[PDB]
């Protein structure tokens, strides 16, 4: 199908555009994106295998997935070490259990999974590990929305009183039509790519250098779409709770708008018991256990040594040597902090590591002695409230809908500058119990205003147990943010360098930022699968490369392999010294 | 002079553009930016004064400056309370003294002051308080610069080996000409404003909606300037250590490029003993002492009460009432966290508080048993090193140049995402002494690479005393960042609302973000002076308004007062209910 295909087609052609220019710089030529050299090695795709050992840096889901794939392939004489800087395994899969009562938790990192075709690799991993899935209610019943201290009202013009007609500055033609105006903006590029991808791709490249706000202000790479003034775009943004969208490349956002075009009523799932169940199941399966409290501070390769096992990492000032390949799966801010001089990375790959932008995210969960949002507010089916108050979005759990006693509320979920603001009130040294601090006081005050239709402040404060937990990902030194979120031009210009091997094809930058499915578990898993592919190719393990394709190829393959592919060319360009 | 005047002319006309549109919405008209109504009250500019009390929220430099002005005017029966949330007074004026030896400190907030005409109000405050000024060396001797693990070399083409000619991606025509290409970009708009401000202002408004990166990519609001590709702009950015410039409105950045056109060799000053000397001197002068540990959580006005003293604030759940005016001087993230429903602010003024962006900044200072950068590296005169390593910029103090024993180095000074990254390693619970943590280890490793021409890692580690301190402003709940840094369209569209009084002309949003001189002490001081002006006008204290103009008017006046002015019109539009 087309809507399922556009993102993979987009990624593959970005790689082709850059390979052609780089190829041309190698010989300089007539190489074009749709005319590149074929793979001279496809003619060919126990312990005749020499002993090899590989290093996996990081035990988040992508490092654990690499280990799971290697374990399943059972390559003779192949072993690995996996080093994790934190005392905790899982990375951005992170459930906080207040106690280990059934539902007494919240997820600090990933928590919901939509059932769309690009997520097949993710749901297969859930299947392999026996994850108990339940429905996640993205849209709920009776959730309040509060802006300009007015509640949303069905079938009312400008209920928040923010439009020019009511004395504000939001244009009357935008105030009640945000979702609609956004779906056109992109929708003009949806039908051009649908007519024919090659012509649509070229038209979309003229906005690849644009932010969302820039597109909406200028009306097209060509100027053929409606134009919006400052306050209209500000409102479209204010109504955007969630990850930053208006600072993303407009091209990327157009690609994103196909994601839910089977259409945007897929069901959503979460893991009963918390997403960390997945981590536990993965890490208990591994042949070689994760080594926690092992922060890599340097990675190198010794080009004077001709053997396969010529790479090393440094941990706590000690050298760990003998690796034939290193898979780095950390977020890029962590990788930028390492001493990578021993890898001789080319400058533009070094820039991608340093410059790609990460969005912040903060979560605040509070425990109440009963679920007053269910019992008193009629909020019986999950969903989320949104507001311009500091807590921005209050998420009603989908895993405790039938409980009648103590219950967790995800009272604030913020992104970007809102998350930095709440994060300033979050300390990893909790106050002396049961002192209430500034953050709790703020959240309770905001919750009472958001639920003022059915609750008082006194009644919410009375229901609060005194137990809460909060977490700000930009303040976690092992991650530095929620996830990559690429500015104008960054994806078209840097994704080719991030997907590329380095150090003679022996080093891989792996993880959600290295994939076009970035932001989600699927991006981590696909990037891991791709790195294992290139590793097997590097050492010409053709029998095991076939097994990888037969056993672990899910959904549409991001990496363009085969005969017309570019995988061999990304490998060569990453294997090239200088 | 023109170059001294452009920023004030720019600000005043932005106010006029918005007043004309709003005026027109009031009667709807023929009001234009250069045809607005005159002041009907200039015909007129002890205890015939009724007793009044005002509230100053925040004891940073702008709240202390308001109190200092009021103290000097000696208005009979006028008193004030000034409430400060922190246990510390000073705000973003913040010297950390490791001990109180002479030079044993670093400044966490403001530290250097250029002697340019727009800074006259600041140097007058230094004069009034007896500040001991010494030279601040912005450019030093022999400071290293390290990019792509190459050191800068005089008279060498592409010393960092990042250009297309040397296998990188930075265009050969940009790699060694960044400062030059930037000075043209703006320079095309410098000479249009110089020809005639009205025509230049209109041409500049066509880019007011643009970021710096957007301008450089598109080459002009008109497309008449050179255009730059992604990697050229990335490099111009990489070479930008300092506050974000490429995400500012291009208009604003053009205005900024006049700042140092007397020209850009003014001298710089710092305060010997730390900038907190200024705080101490100001706070010890006040008639009413700062009340610390008093965080305002709500501000209101009681419109049912006709008396002047009808405003209140809430602090720790207790009401403090009786105020005739409230000056809020906190950063806007703090003000957005308050319950301001009692003020009935109009939605667009509420949006400005919530949406204006703040840049992050982090500083890391280490003490060494001797100044090895002076003695061993020849870095004898201050300045700063720059690098693409995580510490980004290392600032050699200007206040310890003659010392031979223990000395402080400001080893890392970062902004934006670099500051968020270092900030993730900064905890306000210091590690158990004298354990070395991840941050110190990183800074020492980076310092040794930056100074590798004359130092070893072992020699720098040996000189380190084990004493350091670090601070990340985005993680301070009393501030939330270094300072406002306005995106595309934000200054033109929101500065008019921030300068405007509210609540019947009785509430003022004061501080560095409320001024066109924003980012600096001068912006805080000018915004404070402006708020006192509007307060005196509100209560028709014409004798004291004259004294304010005679005693406290320094430099060019930001606020357009007089007969053609707009001050009375900003007051009316802020006094209007609904
Ligand atoms: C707030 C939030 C909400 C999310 N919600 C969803 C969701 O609902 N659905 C979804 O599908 N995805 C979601 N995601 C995305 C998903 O969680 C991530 O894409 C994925 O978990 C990232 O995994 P990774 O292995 O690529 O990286 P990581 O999880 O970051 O793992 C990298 C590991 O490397 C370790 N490390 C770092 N430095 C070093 C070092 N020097 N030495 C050794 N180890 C090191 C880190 O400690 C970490 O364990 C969310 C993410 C966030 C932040
Ligand atoms: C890293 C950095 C470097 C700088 N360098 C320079 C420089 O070299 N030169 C220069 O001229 N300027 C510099 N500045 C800018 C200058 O420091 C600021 O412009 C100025 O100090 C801001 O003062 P203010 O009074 O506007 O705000 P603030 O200093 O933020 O003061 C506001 C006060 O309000 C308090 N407060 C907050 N919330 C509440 C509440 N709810 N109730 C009561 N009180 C509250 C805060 O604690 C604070 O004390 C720098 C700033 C930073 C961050
Ligand atoms: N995947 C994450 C983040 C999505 C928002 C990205 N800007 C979630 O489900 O919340
Ligand atoms: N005024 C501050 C910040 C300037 C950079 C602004 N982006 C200083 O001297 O460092």
């Amino acid at each position: 199908d087309f809507a399922e295909s556009v993102r993979t087609r987009w990624a593959r052609r970005l790689i082709r555009e850059k390979v052609a220019k780089e190829l041309n710089i190698l010989t300089e030529g007539g190489y074009s994106h749709d005319n590149l050299p074929s793979d001279p090695l496809y003619s060919s795709i126990e312990e005749e295998l020499p002993p090899r050992k590989v290093c996996i840096v990081g035990a988040g889901v992508s490092g654990l997935y690499i280990a799971m794939i290697l374990d399943d392939l059972k390559i003779p004489n192949l072993t690995y070490d996996i080093f994790e800087s934190s005392s905790r395994t899982g990375g951005r899969l992170y459930t906080h259990h207040f106690t280990d009562a059934k539902h007494d938790y919240y997820d600090i990192g990933a928590m919901r999974y939509p059932d769309i075709p690009s997520m097949k690799r993710t749901f297969n991993l859930f299947k392999r590990t026996g994850m108990p899935l339940i429905k996640y209610y993205l849209d709920g019943e009776n959730t309040p929305q509060l802006y300009n201290n007015h509640f949303f009202a069905k079938g009312v013009v400008d209920p928040y009183m923010v439009s020019v007609a009511n004395g504000g500055t939001v244009p009357d033609d935008v105030v009640d039509s945000v979702g609609e105006k956004l779906q056109q903006a992109f929708g003009y590029y949806k039908e051009k790519l649908a007519e024919d991808f090659d012509k649509g791709f070229d038209e979309l490249m003229l906005v690849d250098d644009m932010t969302t706000r820039e597109y909406l202000k200028r009306g097209g790479p060509k100027g053929e779409a409606p134009k919006y003034d400052f306050f209209a775009i500000q409102w479209m943004e204010t109504q955007n709770t969630g990850t930053n969208l208006f600072d993303q490349a407009f091209s990327e956002s157009v690609i994103d708008s196909f994601d839910f075009d089977n259409p945007t009523k897929p069901e959503w799932y979460c893991i009963e018991g918390g997403t960390s169940l997945l981590v536990d199941a993965m890490k208990e399966t591994l042949v070689h256990k994760v080594q926690n409290n092992k922060r890599v501070e340097a990675i190198s390769i010794d080009l004077d040594a001709p053997d396969d096992g010529n790479m090393s990492v440094k941990i706590g000032g000690k050298d760990y040597s003998g690796y034939s390949t290193v898979f780095n799966t950390t977020a890029l801010g962590c990788l930028d902090r390492m001493d990578l001089r021993g890898l001789n990375l080319h400058p533009t790959q070094a820039d991608a590591i340093r410059c790609l932008h990460y969005d912040n995210s903060t979560k605040v969960a509070l425990k109440f002695s009963y679920p007053w949002w269910i019992k008193d507010c009629g909020i019986t089916c999950g969903g989320a409230a949104s507001t311009d108050l500091p807590l921005r979005t209050c998420v009603y759990p989908s895993y405790n809908l039938g409980d009648t006693g103590e219950a967790v509320l995800l009272a604030s979920y913020t992104w970007s500058q809102d998350a930095t603001r709440i994060g300033s009130l979050v300390k990893d040294a909790p106050p002396q119990p049961p002192k209430e601090d500034e953050l709790v006081e703020l959240i309770l005050q905001n919750l009472a205003r958001l639920h003022a239709e059915h609750m008082t402040y006194e009644k919410i404060k009375e229901a609060y147990t005194g137990v809460y937990h909060a977490y700000c990902w930009a303040n976690d030194p092992n991650v530095g943010g929620a996830f990559a979120l690429f500015g104008p031009g960054q994806f078209s210009n840097l994704y080719p360098y991030l997907m590329r091997p380095a150090a003679g094809g022996k080093f891989h930058i792996v993880g959600e930022a290295s994939s076009v499915h970035h932001a989600w578990i699927i991006g981590s898993l696909e990037s891991a699968y791709t790195a294992v592919y290139q590793f097997l190719y590097k050492y010409k393990m053709w029998d095991y490369l076939r097994l990888l394709l037969e056993r672990w190829q899910y959904g549409l393959q991001e990496l363009e392999t085969g005969k017309h592919g570019t995988a061999h060319l990304q490998f060569i360009l990453g294997s090239l010294p200088k």
